[PDB]
C-alpha cells in the first residue's frame, strides 16, 4: 500500500515554474541526471574505502540509459549508494531545500534554467521533459522502494514488489511528454551526453533494441 | 513462499541425459525457444480473433533476446499467451509427456538432439547450455509466477514479487554454463537466429548494451 506525502510549498511552486515558464534548452535535464548518478556512485565508492563489503550487493559501477519507446519511457539507472525510504521522503520533497527560493528568484531575473544544479535543485529539471516520474531505489540499508510524482502537490512512496531487483542504486523512470520523444533516440541521447557530460569517471551505457534482420 | 514439485520420472531422466550425453550442436536450444515463443504468440493472436480484449494487456507481438553478461544470463521474452500457475506445474514437469521416452530411445539409437522438438520435448534442450532456468510467466488469467529448476529432480513455483512486470507472456532466463558464454554475444546470437529461425512471423529483437564513447 502506498503512503502519500505533501511537497514542501516552494518545491511545489518550483515544479510548477519548471513545467509552465519553460521553453528552451530542455536537454540539460540529462546532464543533471548523470551528475546526480555520478554523485551517488562517488558516495558508494568513498563509503566502501573503509567498509569494502558495501560494494558487494552490486560490484560494477555504471550509469545505464534505456529508452522504452513503446511506453514513452526513458530510464536512467546507476549502481550508486541508493536511498532508503526515509531518504526518499525527506530528500525528495517533504523538507525545504536551501536553493529552491533563490533559484526561482534567479529564474525570474533572467537566469538560464541550466543554472539549476548550481542551486542544488537540479533533480526537478526532469519535469522539463516528463509529466510523471518514478525514482526506484535500493540502498544497502533498506528494501527497494518506488517514489512517484506527477508534479501535482503530492508524491507517493511504495515498497517495490513490481520492478526488477536492483542489487543497489537507483532507476529514474521518466514518462516523457508527447513533444519530448526525441530523448527516446539513440543518436539524440549520444549528442546530449557528448555535449554536457564529457568528464564523467564512470562508464555510461546505452541500451539499444534492434530487429534481427 | 515457494512450493516445490517433483518432476515426473522420465523428465528427470531426459534432463540428466541432455546434461550428460550431450557434446554437439548445442545452438539448437535457441531454435526451440524461438519456436515455443512463436507458438505462444500464435495462441494469443488466435484467441484474440474472437476475444480482442485479450490483446490489450500487451498490444505488441514480439520475441526479444537480452544478454546480461554480468550475471552470465540470457533472457528470451515473448508477448505470447503466457502460462498460469497451474499450467506451469502441470506442463513444466509434474505430468508425463508423450514423447519423453520415445526421444530418449531415439537418442540412444543415434538420433540428432536436433530432433527433440519433433518429440514435443524441446523445452528441455535449454539444459544443453544452462545449469539453471527460470520461466517467468504472466497469463491474462493469473498473476505473474516464476518456475525454477537446476535439473535436480524437483522445481519450484513462486508468486513473482521480484521481477519486472510483463503485461503478458513469458521470460526464459538461462543461467548459462561457463563453457557456453558465446551465447551472450551479439554476433553469435544473430548467426544462430539467421541459421535456424529464418521463417518466423514475429519480429525478433536483440537488446544490446554499448558504452557511450
Ligand atoms: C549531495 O547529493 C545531492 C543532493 C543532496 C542529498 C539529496 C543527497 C542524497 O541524500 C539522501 C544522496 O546522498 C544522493 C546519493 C542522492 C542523489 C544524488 C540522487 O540521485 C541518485 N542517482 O541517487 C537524487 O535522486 C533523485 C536525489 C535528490 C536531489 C535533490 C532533490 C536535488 O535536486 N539535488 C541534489 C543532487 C546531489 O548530487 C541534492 O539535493
Ligand atoms: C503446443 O504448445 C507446445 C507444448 C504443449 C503445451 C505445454 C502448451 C502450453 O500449455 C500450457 C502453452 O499452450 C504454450 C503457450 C506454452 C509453450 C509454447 C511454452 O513457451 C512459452 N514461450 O510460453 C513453453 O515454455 C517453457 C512450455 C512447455 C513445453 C514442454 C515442456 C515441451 O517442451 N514442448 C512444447 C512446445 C509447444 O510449442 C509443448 O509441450
Amino acid at each position: 500500500a502506498s503512503e502519500t506525502f505533501e511537497f514542501q510549498a516552494e518545491i511545489t511552486q518550483l515544479m510548477s515554474l519548471i513545467i509552465n515558464t519553460v521553453y528552451s534548452n530542455k536537454e540539460i535535464f540529462l546532464r543533471e541526471i548523470v551528475s546526480n548518478a555520478s554523485d551517488a556512485l562517488d558516495k558508494i565508492r568513498y563509503k566502501s574505502l573503509s567498509d569494502p563489503k558495501q560494494l558487494e550487493t552490486e560490484p560494477d559501477l555504471f550509469i545505464r540509459i534505456t529508452p522504452k519507446p513503446e511506453q514513452k519511457v526513458l530510464e536512467i539507472r546507476d549502481s550508486g549508494i541508493g536511498m532508503t525510504k526515509a531518504e526518499l521522503i525527506n530528500n525528495l520533497g517533504t523538507i525545504a531545500k536551501s536553493g529552491t527560493k533563490a533559484f526561482m528568484e534567479a529564474l525570474s531575473a533572467g537566469a538560464d534554467v541550466s543554472m539549476i544544479g548550481q542551486f542544488g535543485v537540479g533533480f526537478y529539471s526532469l519535469f522539463l521533459v516528463a509529466d510523471r516520474v518514478q525514482v526506484i531505489s535500493k540502498s544497502n540499508d533498506d528494501e527497494q522502494y518506488i517514489w512517484e510524482s506527477n508534479a501535482g502537490g503530492s508524491f507517493t512512496v511504495t515498497l517495490d514488489e513490481v520492478n526488477e531487483r536492483i542489487g543497489r542504486g537507483t532507476i529514474l523512470r521518466l514518462f516523457l511528454k508527447d513533444d519530448q520523444l526525441e530523448y527516446l533516440e539513440e543518436k539524440r541521447i549520444k549528442e546530449v551526453i557528448k555535449r554536457h557530460s564529457e568528464f564523467v569517471a564512470y562508464p555510461i551505457q546505452l541500451v539499444v533494441t534492434k530487429e534481427v534482420e
